[PDB]
């Protein structure tokens, strides 16, 4: 046999997908927080200022952020919960085609100039 | 007299999708990096070390990252380009469900723990 060659390609695909979904969920929670924030910009300027200062730097993990915002203001956490979910239902189905063709197009550019 | 009620909800969907897609693209780039790093850990330990040290604090923007890598190691850049492309082609189609039902389950777990 020949065993200088690796047994695998190192694409643990369900782990990568699992990790990717949790990153999408955290970014969509950040997007929802941006929405709720802009809404409260029209609707409730104080409450907006509280949330903007509360959230600065907290945006790391979306589920940890939510459980921590629930401890302070259960209603506003719920506002972000609804919006993150509304966005996801509206946009998620377009993401596959955008990322696949996005990557193919970005690569195609660079292989053209370099290669 | 719908004076106080806002025109719309600040859910700019084309912009949100665009931005979510770029974040996705640049997470998949980072995950392609992890794969080839691991591959190289087996096949070329010194080059794995070079790539790891080179990459540290460079993975925020996937296109910027690949272009920086092209100047030093066009071989590796092309490898990452292929892996990110492959990853996307395998997993992209399953992300909409995973993100939608993940958000819906995560939301509903947060209400069950607290509310």
């Amino acid at each position: 046999s020949s065993g200088l060659v690796p047994r695998g390609s190192h694409m643990n695909l369900k782990q990568i997908a699992k990790d990717t979904a949790k990153t999408l969920q955290s970014y969509l929670t950040y997007q929802a927080l941006r929405t709720v924030l802009a809404q409260l910009g029209e609707t409730n300027p104080p409450l907006a200022l509280w949330l903007h200062n509360f959230s600065a730097g907290k945006v790391q993990d979306g589920e940890k952020y939510i459980e921590e915002l629930f401890l302070e203001k259960p209603d506003l956490a719920l506002r972000i919960m609804t919006v993150r979910e509304h966005i996801a239902e509206e946009i998620a189905e377009f993401l596959p085609e955008m990322v696949v063709t996005g990557i193919q197009q970005a690569n195609m550019e660079k292989r053209r100039q370099h290669l």
